[PDB]
């Protein structure tokens, strides 16, 4: 009967929310990670469980070679003529005076796929959006680049219809339907027919503390034609610093079958280091953006407005005909790799997990040693999000390394410049050790050096653990599962934020992952068996 | 009867140099242009022509997302057994602690090709090259990446010997013969087979002005067995700050036929502008890194050195038994369109000319608006190598853009944040319009805004001009190709330098290019024909 | 018999020397340390004893507020007349656009002083000169500050004329004699009568690797009347990379007694970390800027040139008349504090030892607590030069601190933004403790935080000592004096170098320092007192 904000924990950002008939589903971005497009299911709103993800070959998806935080943008999910309609967008450029990107559009009759060979649509702008017009004609909705430097980059919410028969836009028909409001940054746009008025909905301000969502009406789709709502913002917490919700905004309206109304909405709970102030910085969000979802009532003039007021609720009321969905308790993980494929729970940078990458089943992980994680190419890592502050991970693995160029254990990562393990390598003093080292915007440090943990001789298996405890996080390890020894350096859990990789890069939109990896850049293909994996959530 | 340094003018890195019987081979480093591996023919040494780049398919060369100066870096050409063997080097990690690279193996009977689809060698570090020992054997020879920040990064020259019935690597046969000297960044290591003795050539210093080559020798192919050359080094131009040539180093020795000996270096001939010091900076290399050839002789105790001292000389006697080879008088470029495949001189960014960049053939070329020249992906430019310091280019382009994401003209190119160019763009108010614009590392900067030149409405074709002058270059259009206007701004060309993007970025390893492009960001293809291209060197 | 170079170690910068009778004097720069101008005294060249300090009076010297490197610039010591003359340079603004200094003149008749109440010169540029003419007229000739971004701020090398009844320029007689090379920053001008020319000596490419020496000439001072030595320059270590000596230039020549010439020139021994080249970085300058004595002959032509080549030499011969001069055989100091005024080795930071910064006297110094070392103003702190790569410092104090905001110890430090030490403190939890911290450029480090060291009840004193060894030191403390304990942390010295500080910050030019020091930015003026301190210079 209580949804408990964010009902998505961990990285699950950009919600695309859609009811068909008793069932609800969630879309969310997925940027570098693959398989692409993150998708949820669920009766109640409460309880969500996880389907495959539709972008799942590289005949969908390309992203060898993408800029971390590239890849996978806002993705928008559509029901309509019997069946799912998924836009989605790969960018290619991260930061400068261009975004350059692509939007693509798949269909699938089952939600479980197969999804169709996609059809290129165009670039344009971010955050395409299928809009199904009830008469029939369909257009896409999106944001609109301007590379002018001596303009406002975000120009407009552009509206272009297409051609059904081929699915082609038909370019001629592009117009700016709506300008949004000084705050500006206006993208994220969804169209709705809702009483006789086209409703808009637009995020604005940018995906960080300024960010808010916006609602404009019209009677057509028209040339700057919408009206924005009185009131305003929708949502926004940039003017509630203190609220454990913020950053909410970007997101999607969904009726139920009696006619409530939700809304789903990217949020972040940043959190603070103890000597900092509350307000500056206002947190670092190593879960990145979450989904919450919200409540929705029309005002007596037309307009939606938030149930508890424009920053939202941490919990809501279930809709009056939910029905009850099962779902794991937690996210927590036991993995025997007894299986021959991957957990859906795991993600692989870029590209599928394939027979180069290594191989799942029969009671073990085999990573063959490719790329090392400061790479965009041929990465053997796979890789789950952090879904609560607290959590204890751990793997047993055997690796027999001959040079330091081979490395293999148990990471923690951001992106190809803000990640931190503890892996067995090998070095000209004692062989086989263990070392734990951090990348951070590439001041890269290696914590033990020649002080590198000897592996005793007789060892096969090296037993690796890391507690991540909110603001910060150790390493562990043990020779035989039962007596373990801390590495003695406490890792600032910031360092794999949001709101620190901002500082230095324009794409700050994943989250923290865990997960297990081997590398070998001496290009020798080092194996690096692992027996198991635990992810073990603990209370906040 | 005079070799004039330098020979290969313009962008021609990391001289990989053999001779053939009477003809002399030269191939150099590409990074991210496509055709990979540039190669070059002479039986003087004096004059040089151009051959068929091998590594023309993605199945040789695979560069898409590629940072900018990631890709071929220096590759090394050999003859033996009756055929040429390439090893080259595809490096996708240009900054921070790694450097992940594949080393590759191609090979031909015909230096023009076809080229065996190539097998993976290692990784282990770049400047990879291939030893043909005498007695049969064969080893890979090469730099030794060190990630480990407590330790120098250059660990080293490794030498590892091949199976040579499936040419793998044995990896328990890796030991390291040599260490360098204190200046270190010990590199581009070549072995020969001289008078009883193994001599290793390597570079060190790093590419930029302390750049030097070293010589050692040993009786074996011990570890650490090799015995520097007293009084050295080999080559620099560290320690002559006013000499015409600077960066020598990194290089390949050669025999005669008739046992002269001669050795092929990279080098450049930075610039300075008026108010700076000579020798701080010492200056800015439009032209990149470009080819000398210098000669050398034995002394008593069987070092070489180079003929008129360790800097080398500008001009150098030809060898004794030099055939005449004939090429054209200087690198200038009349180009029609006329033949169905481009130029030699043309490169792509990264990946082939394909029908979706475009085509070529009678008298036209057809670009197809892609990505923008930010992007590593999908970009539809070609380009060819400044190769003198003042030269004009000039071409004929139609284009019919109704968004201002659609832009196509005529650009001067380093890399993907650094750029220039003059185009044919849509604005709000005007319709057709020219701008002109300018990338310096991401700062963005649009000369004419609002104030760009109406295309009159009777024009069909634009005629586009760039007048480069050393330190400085103009852009000028024309409605008719007879009267011309110069765009009033004057661009400095330092900011096309390897120099200049050594400041803020790790790679800056290849050189200034001129050429044509078009990009359709709105993704609706939008097509420039282009009905000429002309690059008209003009004297020092 | 042998001048064994640097002659004068650790900071020593630009030397101005000249003889006067069988008497040699070189005056040094001192920018922020107090007294300004080092005055040293030799009859051999080979053995130096420290005189006086000139600007000894805030009537001669005012740097309080002045920044780090600012203050007194190469000085110009003079004799005629029966007097000696001192042109000195306070400098205000050490980066941007510009670099407002006034040039002022004292005069005295014996060179221990006392000194006569400055006169103010001008602006105009640094590096000013006083050039007595034979014909009894008298010029200041300088460097030429200009602070337009679009010429070089090197402006040539001004002369004007004075009025020798009132020593005031008339500034209508000023001129451009000699706009240098193109390695320009044309500066540090001293003229010469010889042979019936006059000799320009000036320095060129700034105070770094590519410092230089050139010499130009011209039977009279009219503008741009002076043409440069051919087979310049006269001297250099930019292109010597390897040798012991670095950075030689800035300089000037004097006569023996018999006709022979020596020219005293700065100069610098920067060192390596291990891992780097020896070419890039150069290296680290903790001793700074110190003084070298080469020998001087003359060529065919006229022209002054270095003996044994432009790199000069590490050991040099005397002067033939050199008469053995008495000196401490090293810099090691042993101070009982038993006299009423500090040793000459001595400086306080930018204003004099008063009584609000303390006394000395009977067996103890004591410093009363003011502003941090990270001050422009009120610091109670005494230093001594760095003169040794390896030496230990030791003292004895006791300071009874009831805040955390005072603390006092034995210090090592470059300028406000890079220092270290180790104090008495106090702290909420364990009352008297002892701490270590290091400023790096403002990244502000304390080593041992909570487990700072717990000073025992009866403690009266506490012992604190400093071992540098080159590349490192370490701090280490005793409660007896007899027993020691390290307090388990390695410093970089490179933090306390000349190079190191150029990086961020364009003043850059003395050298690191040891001493005392007590701060109570409580402002409750807490007493520390010290019994003894020992520098004991240790063998390379």
């Amino acid at each position: 009967m209580k949804i408990q904000n964010p009902v998505l924990p961990g990285f699950n950002a950009d919600p695309s929310m859609i009811r068909v008939g008793d069932t609800y589903y969630i879309a969310n971005s997925t940027f570098e990670w693959f398989p692409g497009v993150r998708l949820h299911e669920s009766k109640d709103l409460v309880h969500w469980n996880l389907l495959p993800s539709p972008l799942s070959t590289t005949t969908l998806l390309d992203m060898k070679g993408n800029p971390a935080s590239g890849g996978i943008w806002a993705p928008d999910l559509s029901y309509a003529d019997g069946k799912f309609w998924l836009i989605y967008t790969d960018v290619k450029i991260t930061e400068g005076p261009f975004k350059d990107m692509t939007n693509y559009l798949t269909t699938a009759t089952d939600i479980r796929g197969p999804w169709t060979d996609p059809i290129a649509v165009n670039g344009v702008g971010f955050d395409a959006s299928l809009f199904h017009d009830e008469n029939g004609r369909k257009y896409l909705v999106q944001q609109t680049w301007d590379h002018r430097e001596y303009h406002h980059p975000f120009n407009g919410i552009t509206l272009t219809e297409f051609d059904t028969a081929t699915m082609q836009l038909k370019p001629e028909t592009a117009r700016n339907i709506y300008n949004g409001t000084d705050v500006k940054l206006v993208e994220g746009p969804h169209l709705y027919q809702i009483s006789g008025y086209y409703y808009l909905f637009a995020a604005e301000g940018g995906t960080v503390f300024t960010h808010q969502e916006v609602v404009a009406r019209s009677k057509t789709l028209d040339e700057l034609s919408f009206e924005s709502e009185p009131d305003g913002p929708f949502i926004t917490n940039m003017d509630t610093p203190d609220f454990y919700l913020q950053k909410q905004g970007h997101g999607a309206l969904t009726s139920t079958p009696s006619g409530e109304w939700y809304y789903a909405s990217l949020v972040s709970r940043p959190w603070n280091h103890t000597n900092e102030s509350s307000h500056d910085p206002r947190g670092w969000s190593t879960l990145g953006r979450e989904t919450s979802i919200q409540k929705v009532e029309w005002d007596d003039a037309g307009w939606p407005r938030v149930v508890g007021g424009h920053g939202g609720q941490v919990e809501v009321d279930a809709p009056k005909d939910a029905i009850e969905t099962t779902a794991p308790k937690d996210h927590s993980q036991h993995d025997d790799f007894d299986q021959p494929t991957l957990d859906l729970n795991w993600n692989t940078l870029r590209q599928p997990f394939t027979a180069q990458m290594g191989s799942v089943g029969n009671g073990e992980l085999k990573l063959i040693g490719q790329q090392t994680m400061s790479s965009n190419f041929d990465v053997s890592l796979i890789a789950r999000r952090w879904q609560a502050f607290n959590f204890d991970a751990e793997t047993k693995v055997k690796f027999d390394p001959f040079t330091y160029q081979q490395m293999a254990g148990l990471a923690n990562i951001y992106n190809d410049k803000h990640y931190s393990w503890i892996f067995i390598t090998w070095d000209e003093k004692k062989g086989h050790v263990i070392e734990v080292a951090q990348n951070d915007n590439n001041n890269y440090t290696s914590y033990l050096k020649d002080d590198a943990i000897k592996i005793p001789d007789g060892t096969n298996y090296v037993w690796f653990r890391t507690k991540v405890r909110k603001q910060s996080y150790t390493y562990e390890y043990s020779f035989d599962g039962q007596n373990w020894e801390t590495v003695p350096v406490e890792l600032d859990a910031a360092i794999l934020s949001d709101d620190y990789v901002l500082q230095n890069y324009g794409g700050f939109f994943t989250g923290a992952f865990v997960g297990l990896m081997a590398a070998d850049y001496a290009g020798y293909k080092r194996v690096a068996t692992f027996d198991y994996f635990d992810y073990q959530e603990l209370p906040d």
